């Protein structure tokens, strides 16, 4: 086996999609192994929390997850400055 999580954890390390930021859209793994949309209304440098929202639950739902828990994934990135993106 092989433990990492050393360099400086708390930053976000080299992650190809996944950014921990304030407002960053994003995925996270609810307790029922499902994956839905998020964002990061704060985060917490000190501790190694972030608070992060949930869409799916109707009633804004947000709660603080540890940025080192491993349970995001890259949400569908945006489009870059998309070429004429209306018509009319």
């Amino acid at each position: 086996g092989s433990s990492g999580s050393s360099g400086m954890s708390k930053k976000p390390p080299n992650r190809p999609g996944i950014t921990f930021e304030i407002g960053a859209r994003l995925e996270a793994l609810d307790y029922l192994q499902k994956w839905y949309p998020s964002r990061i209304e704060k985060i917490d440098y000190e501790e190694g929390k972030m608070l992060v929202h949930f869409e799916r639950w109707s009633h804004r739902y947000d709660e603080w997850i540890y940025w080192d828990s491993n349970r995001l994934r890259p949400l569908e990135r945006p489009a870059l400055r998309k070429e004429g993106l209306k018509d009319e």
